[PDB]
């Protein structure tokens, strides 16, 4: 498109 | 399109 | 379209 | 109470 | 309470 | 058996 | 048996 | 409380 | 058996 954002993420977090 | 956002996410979180 | 947002997410959360 | 245990868990296991 | 245990866990295991 | 394959897998993928 | 395949899998995918 | 334990964990294990 | 393959895997991929 004109202003594309593609964001892909995956995470393991040990507690917040 | 014009202003596309594609967001894909998957996560494992050890407790909030 | 003009202002598309596509969001896909899947998660495993160890307790809130 | 007096002797509280709160346990929350969620998991993905690739086969036992 | 008096003797609180709070346990939160989430895991991905590649086969047992 | 004779020609055994045992495959166990589990995964978190942040978007394909 | 003779030619056994055992496959076990479980996954979380953040969008295809 | 008096004797609090808070435990939060999350893990990826490549096979046991 | 005779020709055993045992494969165990688990993974977090930040987007393909």
């Amino acid at each position: 498109g004109l202003f594309d954002i593609i964001k892909k993420v995956a995470s393991v977090i040990g507690g917040l």
